[PDB]
């Protein structure tokens, strides 16, 4: 006897189980069980993961109902699980929007910059260098302080927050609170400090004091500037560093993007559609009986769309193991999501990954890692698959 399948099947970021295309052949919609001791519906196919993306019935917000099955435990109060929601009935969407887009002036030029600083003091210590803990989390960091409007010498201490913030555990945190509380507390204080005039906060700042937002709780305001600080810069930190993995496993493709850099866009493109850094399916809990495949979902269960499952299907994706730079269908995975709750830093991720990886490349085009690929340590029960360093030669 054997017992219920488990997720997630490995917190390995640079390859994908063999199981994952087993199931999406044979059961593309089956049960599973998570961390927490409850069941799941494991969504592995293209066809099915858009389906429950992108049908609301699907609820990101009811996972965070008392007495639901959990894929893991909260790290945040309940009521910010339906962060955006609030954010969109608070009349916020747009302004949030417009200011997290990577188009705004000099934003561009400060991450070639920063991007540029941090190789030059890489190569001035000699290698090994580490590119996540060196590289790619301080640009990851420096952005979104930027993006923000907050001090850059204030992004080492909102970032350690996150080892913690973003596990994926079976249990609560006592630390996860600790830090949320105290984070809250410095956006807090940022929109009541008058240096604060640029970014997002500066705009929330602003718009706080406006009559048409009187009544949008001071909280939510903070809670703004907390989970878009950290799911920014958690994100692009572990897709930047475990992109730059999948680059430097490939010579030839790394060598094309040195020698031709207009193509880095379509580069990233297929860098996202492969990317592992998820390290969990997106949750949803059913609020109706739904059929999904040969399955008639119940409601009241909760159901996992793997995005490795959509992005690695052939039947969508012909060659999906393979980077291939002339897809007629690009853009069409699923690294941001789908629907209603799609990725609202979509651009910013691109864009962030796109300046890193055109300056390493300048910088370092003999770039390799400086210690077998096995040897890489790969953080567990997190939200992020991510190696703890990512040490290289050049
Ligand atoms: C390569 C970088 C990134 C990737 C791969 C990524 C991935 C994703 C995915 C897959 C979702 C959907 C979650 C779901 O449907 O359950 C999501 C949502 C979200 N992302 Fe991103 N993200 C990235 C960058 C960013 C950035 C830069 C920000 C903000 C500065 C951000 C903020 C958010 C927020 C606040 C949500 C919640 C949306 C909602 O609840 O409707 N992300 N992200
Ligand atoms: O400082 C932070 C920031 C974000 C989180 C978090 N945990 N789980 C998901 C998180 O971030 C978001 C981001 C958008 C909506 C809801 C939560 C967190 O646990 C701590």
């Amino acid at each position: 006897a054997t017992v219920l399948l488990e997720v997630p099947f490995s917190a390995r970021g640079d390859r994908i189980p063999d199981a994952v295309a087993e199931l999406r052949t044979r059961e593309p919609i089956r049960k599973v069980r998570t961390i927490t001791g409850a069941e799941a519906w494991l969504v592995s196919s293209y066809a099915l993961c858009t389906q429950v993306l992108e049908d609301r019935r699907f609820s990101m917000k009811e996972t965070a109902a008392a007495g639901a099955p959990r894929l893991n435990a909260l790290t945040v109060p309940p009521e910010v699980v339906n962060n955006m929601g609030n954010i969109a009935d608070a009349g916020l969407r747009k302004a949030v929007m417009k200011a997290i887009t990577p188009k705004a002036p000099g934003l561009e030029q400060f991450l070639r910059d920063t991007a540029n600083s941090l190789l030059d003091n890489l190569i001035t210590e000699g290698a090994p260098a580490d590119l996540r803990n060196d590289f790619a989390d301080p640009l990851a960091t420096a952005l979104h302080c930027k993006v923000l409007g907050i001090p850059q010498e204030d992004g080492p201490k909102l970032f350690r927050s996150l080892s913690i913030a973003f596990m994926s555990s079976a249990d609560p945190i006592p630390a996860a609170k600790i830090n949320w509380d105290r984070d809250i507390e410095y956006m807090a204080g940022i929109l009541e400090n008058p240096n604060i005039t640029t970014g997002l906060m500066g705009e929330l700042s602003r718009l706080r004091k406006d009559p048409a937002y009187s009544h949008v709780s001071d909280e939510l305001f903070a809670t703004i500037g907390v989970t878009f600080f950290g799911a920014g810069v958690i994100s692009t930190g572990s897709f930047l560093t475990t992109a730059l993995i999948s680059l430097i496993q490939r010579p030839q493709l790394r060598n094309l993007l040195h020698e031709k850099p207009e193509l880095i866009p379509a580069g990233v493109e297929e860098l996202l559609r492969i990317n592992l850094s998820f390290a969990d399916g997106l949750p949803r809990l059913a609020t109706a009986d739904i059929q999904v495949g040969d399955v008639l979902v119940r409601k009241g269960e909760l159901v996992l769309v793997l995005l490795e499952g959509a992005n690695f299907d052939p039947e969508h994706f012909p060659n999906p193991g393979s980077i291939e730079l002339d897809r007629p269908n690009p853009t069409s995975h699923l690294a941001f999501g789908r629907g209603q709750h799609f990725c609202p830093g979509s651009a910013l991720g691109r864009r962030h990954a796109q300046i890193g990886i055109e300056a390493l490349l300048k910088k370092m085009p003999g770039v390799d890692l400086a210690v077998p690929i096995d040897q890489l340590v790969w953080r567990t029960r997190f939200q992020r698959r991510i190696p703890e360093r990512l040490p290289v030669l050049w």
